[PDB]
DNA sequence: GCATGCATGCGCATGCATGCATGCATGCTGCATGCATGCATGCGCATGCATGC
């Protein structure tokens, strides 16, 4: 149950099961040996100055892409902390992305990396999936002809990554279903001979086509996108990749992908190694000074656009972009292992939160986007 | 161009013509008993012949 190019499981999903198995004197071995020699460059690796851009650059070596976009993904890889309240009430740190833009990206080849590289995963089209190919069924078993229950779409991605390509193309009954994977975590099910909640622990990956050609910057975002402007604001970060002609850019792409036909990055078996142990080791908690600025960012990120709240024009902020930049802040603390988050973690939090959607060159009166301000 | 109702396939649940073994009981039938009958047998007695005297 392991595999050198591929992550450990989550512990905190098998609590029990890692206690039964010394009952039961199974020597099934579920995560990995670390000797001390390879735990000695893991520190040596943790101290680089430029670890940030290093394990940024490592995720996919074969994507010439924005770092801001492989910082996502990385940040999504390690999640936010996970906590259990002593009076019932769970709150875990699973990270939501979408990946809005023109066609001909490279979307597609990240969330098959990501596929591949996470234990616990299942890919889905648009519109391809039904209600009950997503949650739960019954049917007939040919060895026993008895009818018994089997699992769906995201109760298998319990604990891991469920891309969903197309995610504009699906139908208002089968966009029903997430909304309780993306609040609490579980699902219901009332149906004959099944009522019980289920547990779906699973972090959501999701692309969106543009209405249209191309991606217009003469109109607002809620206009380019096919999706209800309420359900823009369950993700916690919105990636626009835009499309622009510049002669550097294309000179350093077409160098990059002609360099493959022939014939510094950590290799995949670190890479692999340095998430898990972070992810079973460390905990963060957060300080004070982290208090201050979450709240004042939360405050004046709402207090602008308060006018421009009856149209819609840009996404109208709301509590679960507080949330997002506390996971955020605590990911970014869990790596470089850390047990305390910093000033810093809240600073960059905020500033990808609006990388991603591009507030760097937004007018916030009509959402049009300078074309002229977007840099490569 | 937007809103609407119809007809087209999914996705459940139930009934239904085929088909074959098992335990109980039916229904016949081969077997054992009893008996009538008529032909042959094993027998002792009376007659007629042959052999002395």
């Amino acid at each position: 149950k392991v595999s050198d190019k591929r992550l450990d499981v989550d512990t905190s999903t098998i609590e029990q099961e890692l206690m039964q198995n010394k009952v039961d004197h199974n020597e099934v071995e579920e995560v990995r040996q670390i000797t001390d020699q390879d735990l000695a460059k893991i520190r040596e690796v943790a101290a680089r100055e430029d670890l940030y851009s290093l394990l940024a650059r490592s995720i996919a070596p074969s994507i010439y892409e924005l770092e801001d976009v492989k910082k996502g993904i990385l940040l999504q890889l390690f999640g936010g902390t996970n906590k259990t309240f002593t009076k019932g009430g769970r709150y875990r740190g699973d990270i939501n992305i979408l990946l809005c833009g023109d066609p001909s990206t490279s979307k597609s080849q990240i969330l098959q990396y990501v596929h591949k590289i996470t234990p616990r995963g299942v890919y889905t089209s648009g519109k391809g999936s039904s209600a009950v190919g997503l949650t739960a069924y019954i049917t007939r078993d040919v060895d026993t002809k008895q009818l018994v229950l089997e699992s769906g779409a995201l109760v298998l991605s319990d604990g891991g990554v469920c891309c969903i390509d197309e995610f504009d193309k699906m139908s208002d009954s089968t966009r029903s279903v997430l909304h309780e994977v993306m609040e609490q975590q579980t699902i219901s099910i009332a149906k004959a001979g099944i009522i019980t909640t289920l547990n779906a622990r699973s972090s959501i990956l999701a692309s969106a086509n543009p209405i249209g050609s191309r991606y217009n910057p003469n109109l607002p975002v809620t206009e380019n996108i096919d999706l209800p402007p309420p359900l823009l604001s369950r993700f916690d970060l919105v990636y626009l990749v835009l499309d622009k002609v510049d002669e550097k850019n294309d000179r350093e792409l077409a160098k990059h992908l002609t360099n493959l036909y022939l014939e510094d990055v950590l290799p995949v078996e670190f890479l692999t190694m340095y998430i898990s142990y972070a992810k079973e080791h460390i905990h963060p908690i957060i300080t004070e000074a982290a208090k201050t600025e979450l709240v004042r960012a939360y405050v004046g990120m709402r207090k602008m656009g308060d006018d421009s709240r009856s149209d819609e024009k840009r996404i109208t902020a709301t509590t679960r972009q507080l949330e997002s930049m506390i996971r955020l802040a605590e990911a970014h603390a869990k790596m470089k292992l850390k047990n305390v988050v910093e000033l810093e973690d809240v600073q960059e939090a905020v500033r990808l939160i609006r990388s991603a959607i591009k507030d760097y060159a937004t007018d916030p009166k009509t959402g049009k986007i300078d074309m002229n301000l977007v840099q490569t």
